[PDB]
C-alpha cells in the first residue's frame, strides 16, 4: 500500500478490551463477524422511524451520556498521550455509565471509538501512535443503553496548531451548525448538503462524499441517509419525531477518499487535512433538539 501523507498505523494493537456481562449488549456485540441482523432485517428501507415518548427518552438520556463520554475524551488530548489511551478511558468511561461502547465489534471494528488524525477522514483506529504537537484530531463516540444507540464526535487541538487548521476547524464546525439551524419539519433531508458545500466552498474547502449523516435509535444506522454535498439524491422529509446525525467531514484539498488496509481507517487521496463535527438531533414540532449538546458549557472544545 502506497499511503496518502505522514500518517502511518502503529501496531501491535493491543487485545480487543471486554465489556463486564451486566452490561446489555447489542446485537452484532456477539455476532462472529460483527453483523447487526436487526439493521440488516431493515436493509431495504426509506422510511423513518418515528419515535415514541419513550423512545425519546431513551435516546435524550443515551445521547447525554455520550456527550459526557466525548468530554472524558477531551480532557485527555495533549501531545505525547497516545490515541488507544484515549480509547482505554474512553472503554472505562462508557462502563461507569452502564453503557455499551457500541463501535467495538461493530462489523468486527477492534476499539470502542474512532480516532482521526490529519489526513484521516474518519474511521481511524486507536494505535500506539503518541499525539504531536499541530495534530488535529477527532474523537467520535457512540454509546448504547437501553436499546438506544447516541452519536457524536468532535476535532480538537493538540497544542498549538498553524492557521490551517484553525481555519478548516472552524469553517467545518460552522457547517455543522448552519445545518442544524436548518432542521425542521418539512425540510427536505437533501436540503442540508446544499447549505453544508455553499460554506465549505466559500472557504476553499471540499465536502467528503463517500460517508453520511445518518437515522440512528434502536440501530446505529438506519434511515435517513443525510449526504453533506450539494445536489445529492437524498429521499424523505423531516418530521417531528425523526432522529438522525449530521457529521459533516470537510477537507483542505480534495473530496476524493480511499481506505487502508485495515479496513477501516478512510484517508484524503491527497494526503492533506480534514476534519469532522457530529451531532444526534431529534426534530420537534417546530425544529430540533440536539441531543448531544454540552449542558454546561457555551462552546465546542476547539473553541473553550
Ligand atoms: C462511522 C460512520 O458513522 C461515519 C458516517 C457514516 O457514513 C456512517 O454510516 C452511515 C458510518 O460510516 C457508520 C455508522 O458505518 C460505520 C459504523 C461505525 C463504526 C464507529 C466503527
Ligand atoms: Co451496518
Ligand atoms: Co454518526
Ligand atoms: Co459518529
Ligand atoms: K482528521
Amino acid at each position: 500500500y502506497r499511503y496518502t501523507g505522514k500518517l502511518r498505523p502503529h501496531y501491535p494493537l493491543m487485545p480487543t478490551r471486554p465489556v463486564p456481562s451486566y452490561i446489555q449488549r447489542p446485537d452484532y456485540a456477539d455476532h462472529p463477524l460483527g453483523m447487526s441482523e436487526s439493521e440488516q432485517a431493515l436493509k431495504g428501507t426509506s422510511q423513518i422511524k418515528l419515535l415514541s415518548s419513550e423512545d425519546i427518552e431513551g435516546m435524550r438520556l443515551v445521547c447525554r451520556l455520550a456527550r459526557e463520554v466525548l468530554d472524558v475524551a477531551a480532557g485527555m488530548i495533549k501531545p505525547g498521550v497516545t490515541t488507544e489511551e484515549i480509547d482505554h478511558a474512553v472503554h472505562l468511561a462508557c462502563i461507569a455509565r452502564n453503557c455499551y461502547p457500541s463501535p467495538l465489534n461493530y462489523y468486527n471494528f477492534p476499539k470502542s471509538c474512532c480516532t482521526s488524525v490529519n489526513e484521516v477522514i474518519c474511521h481511524g483506529i486507536p494505535d500506539r501512535r503518541p499525539l504531536q504537537e499541530g495534530d488535529i484530531v477527532n474523537v467520535d463516540i457512540t454509546l448504547y443503553r437501553n436499546g438506544y444507540h447516541g452519536d457524536l464526535n468532535e476535532t480538537f487541538f493538540v497544542g498549538e496548531v498553524d492557521d490551517g487548521a484553525r481555519k478548516l476547524v472552524q469553517t467545518t464546525y460552522e457547517c455543522l451548525m448552519q445545518a442544524i439551524d436548518a432542521v425542521k419539519p418539512g425540510v427536505r433531508y437533501r436540503e442540508l448538503g446544499n447549505i453544508i458545500q455553499k460554506h465549505a466552498q466559500a472557504n476553499g474547502f471540499s465536502v467528503v462524499r463517500s460517508y453520511c449523516g445518518h437515522g440512528i435509535h434502536k440501530l446505529f444506522h438506519t434511515a435517513p441517509n443525510v449526504p453533506h454535498y450539494a445536489k445529492n439524491k437524498a429521499v424523505g422529509v423531516m418530521k417531528s419525531g425523526h432522529v438522525f446525525t449530521i457529521e459533516p467531514m470537510i477537507c483542505e484539498g480534495g473530496w476524493q477518499d480511499e481506505t487502508w488496509p485495515d479496513g477501516w481507517t478512510a484517508v484524503t487521496r491527497d494526503g492533506k487535512r480534514s476534519a469532522q463535527f457530529e451531532h444526534t438531533l431529534l426534530v420537534t414540532d417546530t425544529g430540533c433538539e440536539i441531543l448531544t449538546r454540552r449542558l454546561d458549557s457555551a462552546r465546542p472544545h476547539f473553541m473553550s
